[PDB]
């Protein structure tokens, strides 16, 4: 049965992926050769092209994402050969380290072994490489709320934070056969963090608020050809709205919106006043200039929908069909003023794909 | 057939309309004298208590409207005598004096004659009872584009704008049995509008921006019991989203953001300055004040979310499935900071309901 499954969508794939690097003519004596590797052994191994393509097509149809535009140029690390957690810790401190690129952000990709017969070989618990903790306890609350059931987890383990508001998590993972997973405090001199200051409202650094260059999700499920690689930590750079409209402002996270109001000047007690929507705009343009200021990549959400706009119009201009989520590619802030607003597009699942999976925690 | 469509859908309605209005004891011998009237006549006529209620319930059923918490307070008229064109009008006339009420507006409903056998007794073409014209013509765009189909075809009529961009379209209507519609001039009298001012910014009235008091809906078709009321003119207040961030702001309509930003004094020139989302907020925040400096009824969306939270409290109190448009319901500024954005909503069509309906222009 898992042995059929695994057939079909590896079927579809491999047609499609050779169809796309014109190795169309290929693509018969692979299918023989997977047909007997998949009957004899399970499962069968991806090449190093099919595996690096298979990463920037799940990218591409990412329904959520609006910055498939470069899907094409995602750097692909294939560490299929990890046996020991040294390796997977190094593997990922390589990936920290080359997905920063000093402040000149690469999309990149760091590819562990998948799942053999449903079993992990290896498996991340981090949702993102870097992060910072959260803390709730009799009336205290420190740090990302979004982090308080990792964290405690963490410091179920041996870890223990400082307990700022901005305490980085140790990367933590478990090895196939080990019971409980290890944790490795990263080094600070792999992690770039951008102190957040304002063009022209030199109170704002009052507010001491920061966050971390890059985005690395490391809790996502890759799916290639019926391959599972459950370990497959991705970057990109982040998108301004995310850190100032989402990260920095829901009162379910940092909750700054009333402290903006307060160093920009403005009063904070009536909704007709429009404060909330004006300090998500002063916080918003103090993160895009606080990156641009130090030189770590970031985009603004009109250039974002701009460049997505270009992937439509690739997309159509291959003929290749498109999907999307409408309630995730709006961005939080003036999403009105963007042509996303004004289409609609279609969220179906295609597959090559990156998928949520059960948190090892909680 | 068209007479089953009609019994079923009158079944499902005068049950549950007489079973919140507690007359369910009553349901049974209004049934049967609907039966007969079915069965003999064709149609059925609503009593005065279904027609308002009905009414009630259809704008509860609106999946995208943010203001369903006053649902049971519209204020309905029923106008189903209505023969000649002249007490067309002067219901017209009289809708828009009794519903913006001195400024302090009265959501309020008047409900003609409806369809007999899909033949409309009155046909209703403007789509707001109020609202300005639109010109395009060679290099020329003057008014609201959004009008510009309409507009032409008034003027087929006989009828000239002095094409400036607040031209008062007029109110145009067909009869049953008249070919062409006819139309009346609105009396300047019974029309409140609002010059759009700034609290701090006096350089702002130099945009020379103005908005009507009232959004009087009226090519909707209001569906109760089987019954097809196409000629229901509806109103609310304005969310002033809808005049600040899509009437004044949208490119395909006023596109005013980039001439905001020269009066608010910042610079359009880059997209990292987020001067489209600063223009915004400054514009929005004029709509408020000007409607209020005046007397004209509005609210920010901050407070009809919370209303709408209201709405969905009292809803889950009452026993009653919750619909909702997420797409629709979203404000088009600062989304995520309202509770609308982070729940999920049942897309699905309860009737009675208003709906869309072909435009006999165009
Ligand atoms: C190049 C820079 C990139 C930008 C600016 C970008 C932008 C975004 C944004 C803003 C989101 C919404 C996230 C949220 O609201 O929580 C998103 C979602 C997503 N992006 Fe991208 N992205 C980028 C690169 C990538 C890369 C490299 C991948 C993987 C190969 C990827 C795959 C996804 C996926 C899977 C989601 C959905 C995550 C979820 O379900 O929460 N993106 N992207
Ligand atoms: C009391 C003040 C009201 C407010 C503030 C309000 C707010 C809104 C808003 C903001 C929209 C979205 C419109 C758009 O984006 O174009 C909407 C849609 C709607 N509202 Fe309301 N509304 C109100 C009263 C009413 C009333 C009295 C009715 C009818 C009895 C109604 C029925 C609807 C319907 C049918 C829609 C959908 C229209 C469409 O499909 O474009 N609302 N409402
Ligand atoms: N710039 C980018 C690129 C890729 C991204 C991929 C994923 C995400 C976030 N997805 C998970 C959101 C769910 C969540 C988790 C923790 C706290 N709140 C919400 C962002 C990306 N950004
Ligand atoms: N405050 C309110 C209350 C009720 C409303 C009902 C309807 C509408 C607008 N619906 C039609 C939008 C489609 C359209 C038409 C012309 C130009 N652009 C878009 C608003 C309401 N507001
Ligand atoms: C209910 C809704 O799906 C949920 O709140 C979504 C809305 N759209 C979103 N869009 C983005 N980019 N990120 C999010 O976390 C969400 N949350
Ligand atoms: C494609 C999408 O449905 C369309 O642009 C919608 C989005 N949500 C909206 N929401 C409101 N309130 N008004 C609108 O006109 C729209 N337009
Ligand atoms: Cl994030
Ligand atoms: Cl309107």
């Amino acid at each position: 049965e898992e042995k059929e499954i695994l057939w079909n969508e590896a079927k579809a794939f491999i047609a499609a992926c050779y169809q796309e690097l014109g190795k169309a003519a290929e693509v018969k004596d692979r299918l023989a050769d997977i047909k007997s590797e998949i009957d004899l052994t399970g499962s069968y191994v991806h090449t190093k092209e099919e595996l690096e393509h298979g990463a920037k097509m799940a990218w591409r149809n990412s329904n959520r994402c609006i910055g498939r535009l470069f899907w094409n140029s995602l750097n692909v690390i294939d560490r299929r050969d990890v046996r020991t957690k040294e390796e997977v810790r190094d593997a990922l401190f390589h990936h920290i380290e080359t997905a920063t690129n000093n402040g000149k952000i690469r999309p990149t990709i760091t590819i562990f072994p998948p799942e053999e017969k449903g079993e992990k070989q290896v498996e991340i618990w981090n949702h993102q490489l870097i992060r910072y903790a959260g803390y709730e306890s009799d009336g205290e609350r420190i740090g990302d709320p979004a982090s308080c059931s990792l964290t405690a987890a963490c410091e179920e383990l041996g870890w223990r934070g400082e307990r700022t508001d901005f305490d980085l998590l140790p990367l933590i993972f478990r090895m196939k056969g080990d019971e409980q997973p290890v944790w490795y405090e990263l080094p600070r001199s792999l992690v770039i963090e951008v102190p957040i200051t304002h063009p022209d409202i030199e109170a704002f650094s009052d507010l001491e608020l920061k966050w971390y260059g890059v985005p690395i999700i490391s809790d996502m499920k890759l799916e290639v050809g019926g391959i599972h690689y459950n370990a497959a930590p991705f970057n990109g750079w982040y998108m301004g709205t995310e850190i100032g409209a989402r990260n920095l402002a829901d009162e379910k996270r940092y909750d700054k919106l009333k402290k903006v109001a307060s160093v920009i000047g403005i009063a904070a007690d009536y909704n007709t006043d429009l404060w909330k929507d004006q300090a998500l705009v002063e916080l918003n343009k103090a993160v895009l200039h606080s990156y641009k200021k130090q030189g770590v990549s970031i985009v603004d959400h009109h250039t974002a929908a701009s460049q997505f706009k270009r992937f439509e119009e690739q997309a159509e201009e291959a003929g290749r069909k498109l999907t999307g989520d409408w309630t995730w590619l709006i961005p939080p802030i003036s999403p009105a003023a963007t042509h996303i607003f004004h289409r609609s597009y279609d969220n179906s699942i295609v597959k090559p794909n990156y998928f949520y999976q059960d948190k090892p925690y909680e």
